[PDB]
């Protein structure tokens, strides 16, 4: 944690090997996003993408 703090809006399922899994209500590390359609996260164990759509900058 620390750094900047995301909230995932809606709960989604990884489709792909660079995805990770994320639960609506949790507030995550985010960890990369320079890219537009995907933010780079943190959940429980391990590091992964996920749509930047799904989620909300806390700031």
């Amino acid at each position: 944690t620390g750094k900047e703090l995301v909230l995932v809006l809606y709960d989604y399922q990884e489709k792909s090997p660079r995805e990770l899994t994320i639960k609506k209500g949790d507030i995550l590390t985010l960890l990369n996003s320079t890219n537009k359609d995907w933010w780079k996260v943190e959940v429980n164990d391990r590091q992964g993408f996920i749509p930047a759509a799904y989620l909300k900058k806390l700031d």
